[PDB]
Parts: C-alpha cells; sequence; structure tokens
C-alpha cells in the first residue's frame, strides 16, 4: 500500500542572529514521532527548540538563534532521513 516515508524535504535557511528560524518536513503517515537532529544529536524540546506537529507536517522552530546554531538539522522517518543547513546571519 504505502511505505512510511518522507514526502517533502527541508529547505536550507539563513536568518540574522537572535531571530527565529524553522525547518519543515512532511511525511506519509499521521502520529509519526518528530525525530529532529542537530548535527546528528537528538534535539530535545526546550525554551529554545520547539518541536511542533500538525498532522503530517513536522516543524522545528529554532528561537533566539546564535552563531552556534549554524548547523545541519535532520528529520528522521521510515528508512529515510533528510537534512538542511541553517546559517545564522
Ligand atoms: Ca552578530
Ligand atoms: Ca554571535
Ligand atoms: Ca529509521
Amino acid at each position: 500500500m504505502e511505505t512510511l516515508h518522507i514526502t517533502k524535504t527541508m529547505k536550507n535557511i539563513e536568518v540574522p542572529e537572535t531571530k527565529t528560524a524553522s525547518f519543515e518536513c512532511e511525511v506519509s503517515h499521521f502520529n509519526v514521532p518528530s525525530m529532529w537532529l542537530k548535527n546528528g544529536v537528538e534535539i530535545e524540546m526546550s525554551e529554545k527548540f520547539k518541536i511542533v506537529v500538525q498532522g503530517k507536517l513536522h516543524q522545528l522552530i529554532i528561537m533566539n538563534t546564535s552563531t552556534e546554531d549554524s548547523a545541519e538539522y535532520t528529520f528522521v522517518c521510515g528508512n529515510d532521513q533528510v537534512s538542511a543547513t541553517l546559517t545564522v546571519t
């Protein structure tokens, strides 16, 4: 029928320091866990990183960006994973 897979990939993004950035990923199925990675390290929800789901849409909101947040961000689902880069300023 249908594999559990990523249906729409993420986009590279640049924002000025201290502003908010985001990444979005769309997947095939509902109730998928939001497996977000920063340089391969699992991201935990905090005051800074917001992990948001709307049905098949998954979004990482990165608030109060600093230079250090310039990284590769990854979404994992099925046997897929997609990545994009954040450049801060
Ligand atoms: Ca600066
Ligand atoms: Ca800085
Ligand atoms: Ca997997």
